[PDB]
């Protein structure tokens, strides 16, 4: 599961997660390697976003439902997801979905001002994407491929590093 590329892998999503929480799009090049990390935040802006608002009823039918208020409310859905992924799709778009999803959780999370369980709810998804993909993020680099997909928003480029 974790690797160097790990890095470059949980810092687009824990810092999505509070971008509809918090507002935080990053200005920074994240921990590592995350040049790659900048450019992929930049494309979320829309691609992400497009989704809070083409299947977010569908989220709403997932989180009225789960009522997601803790920690303990995220870690038990880190078997969910292992199922939801196998191939994943190769394009990454689809992914995006339970990006957005997370997003929208993670702004519920922020209506009772917790953060402690938004860290756990970007390791839901990522940790359980490269358990999954264990060696196929790390052959075709696919959080650049994401990136090549869309590039609607990524006309800044990202990268420069900053602080971390
Ligand atoms: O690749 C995807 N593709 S998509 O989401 O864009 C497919 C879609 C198509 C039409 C309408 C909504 C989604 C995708 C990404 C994320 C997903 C899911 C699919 N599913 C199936 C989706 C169709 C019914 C919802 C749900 C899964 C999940 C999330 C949270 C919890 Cl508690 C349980 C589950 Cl099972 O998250």
């Amino acid at each position: 599961m974790e690797d160097e590329l790990y890095r470059q892998s949980l810092e687009i999503i824990s810092r999505y997660l509070r971008e509809q929480a918090t507002g935080a799009k990053d200005t920074k090049p994240m921990g590592r390697s995350g040049a790659t990390s900048r450019k992929a935040l930049e494309t979320l802006r829309r691609v992400g976003d497009g989704v809070q608002r083409n299947h977010e009823t569908a989220f709403q039918g997932m989180l009225r439902k789960l009522d997601i208020k803790n920690e303990d409310d995220v870690k038990s859905l880190s078997r969910v997801m292992i199922h939801v992924f196998s191939d994943g799709v190769t394009n990454w778009g689809r992914i995006v979905t339970l990006i957005s999803f997370g997003a929208f959780v993670a702004k519920h999370l922020k209506t009772i001002n917790q953060e402690s369980s938004i860290e756990p709810l970007a390791e839901s998804i990522t940790d359980v994407l490269v358990r999954t993909k264990r060696d196929w993020l790390v052959k075709q680099r696919g959080w650049d491929g994401f990136v090549e997909f869309f590039h609607v928003e990524d006309l800044e480029g990202g990268h420069h590093h900053h602080h971390h």
